[PDB]
């Protein structure tokens, strides 16, 4: 899905980056079942809607406004596992598949609702920081 | 895609049905704002997958599977509104919506666990009794 797909792949060049790593368009058909291909048709299309620009080094540069999103998608991503964790008690091992699915359809008024409502936000069930304070 | 299509046509469909109007496909236009030029094709493409018959009295008349997959996404539907108010909070005029993106995503595995979360699940918000039930 085009607008779902952005967040997709703006979401794996904030996960490798924290991971530690160059967000090079190789290292994300590993991680996808994707392809080069391909690839290039998402950060072709992606870059001149002005979120990712291809360079050198790490290559990959999240612009101003493609941080401010995928950093949102991301604490989308990790409230909502937590929600799905610390209130529902769901089996842990579906919980990130699963939360990769509601980062999409959760939305920021949700957001705040579970920022009043949950009994910690700071990292992911796995560990690891949740950033939107926005 | 075209799979959460099927889950939202089934699921005005199932809705029409529940409250009496006759599901006849002008009404799947405007309750689905897409046109009815746009609902035929995919009320027709549904039924080659025999989901939906057109036939006289009902006008459309989803199958023994169809209603299968209506009933689901009715119940992934209430359940929704129940996490949103019960353990969230959303204003109410504003949950519906929502739950209508989250009716999508929302595993058997997930509504299941809701359940025993919920202290009341036979209630709808607006007032609809939560049809599925396993």
């Amino acid at each position: 899905d085009l607008v779902d797909t952005t967040e997709m792949y703006l979401r794996t060049i904030y996960e490798l980056e924290e991971e530690g790593v160059t967000p090079l368009r190789a290292r994300i058909a590993e991680r996808l079942e994707q392809s080069g291909p391909t690839v290039s048709q998402t950060v072709a299309r992606m870059e001149r809607d002005g979120l990712v620009v291809v360079a050198s080094d790490r290559s990959l540069q999240m612009t101003p406004t493609g941080r401010t999103l995928a950093t949102a998608v991301m604490r989308k991503h990790r409230l909502a596992e937590r929600l799905l964790t610390d209130i529902i008690g769901l089996d842990i091992n579906k919980v990130h598949d699963e939360a990769c699915r509601w980062e999409h359809v959760m939305s920021d008024e949700v957001e705040r609702r579970l920022v009043k409502v949950l009994k910690d936000v700071s990292r992911s069930p796995f560990g690891n920081p949740i950033p939107g304070l926005d």
